């Protein structure tokens, strides 16, 4: 019972399963779990452990429409809760994700804003928001970049692409554009600079959320509403 006791531990949908299974049973991964559990006797690891597969259950592989790639969890309590920059409902939105809600209400001026910076509604709607990195140490970005997570996710978005052509990548900075190389064929990839302010393009200016719809349209794909 490797599956049934994986699914328990991360409390995973098993609509996850065919594209997961696969990756249990590499050795690389027994490290990756292993390295997990010992960091986690020895430090303050976040996000909890029953929210680090979240992105799991909000949508199944089949509803999925959008991928958007990030790095690793926010690293201060409260923030990080399973989904790439997603904040729960009353944290205020931090710098990269503040841009990038200016940048849907640029593309989309009719959109209703809410104000919060929880991305749950876009989850749910087939936006799978997957960092390469799904754990980190309380207060130290990148600290769990070494321990494995990329290639178990490298190999879940594999086989997730491979199963459904004529997806929207949207891969924004030099370490997304380097993860994930999809093909560009096959697949819609879309690519910028960093949302951080700090990027030398402002992210504002992104067009990537109207060129997603615009490619959905063609493919007779239902374009998402990017309210929030
Ligand atoms: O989840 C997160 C938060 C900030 N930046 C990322 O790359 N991912």
């Amino acid at each position: 019972l490797d599956w049934t006791t994986f699914r328990r531990v991360f409390l995973i949908d098993d609509a996850w399963r065919p594209l997961m299974e696969p990756e249990l049973a590499n050795p690389l991964t027994a490290h990756l779990l292993a390295e997990y559990n010992r960091r986690c006797q020895t430090e303050e690891v976040l996000p909890p452990r029953e929210d680090v597969f979240s992105w799991t259950r909000y949508c199944t592989p089949d509803e999925v429409r959008v991928v958007i790639i990030g790095q690793d969890p926010y690293h201060h309590p409260g923030q990080a809760h399973g989904l790439a920059f997603s904040v729960r409902a009353n944290v205020p939105p931090p710098p990269s994700l503040r841009n990038v809600l200016a940048a849907v209400k640029n593309c989309y001026p009719e959109a209703r804003m809410s104000g919060h910076g929880c991305l749950e509604k876009w989850a749910r709607d087939g936006v799978l928001l997957l960092n390469t990195t799904l754990t980190v140490k309380r207060g130290a970005a990148a600290s769990h970049s070494r321990i494995g997570w990329d290639r178990f996710v490298g190999g879940v978005i594999r086989r997730l692409a491979a199963r459904r052509p004529g997806l929207v990548f949207m891969l924004w900075g030099t370490h997304a554009q380097n993860a994930i190389r999809p093909d560009p064929r096959v697949h819609c990839v879309l690519k910028f600079s960093h949302p951080s302010p700090l990027s030398k393009v402002p992210f504002g200016t992104c067009q990537h959320f109207l060129v997603a719809n615009r490619y959905l349209e063609t493919r007779s794909i239902s374009p998402i509403d990017w309210s929030v």
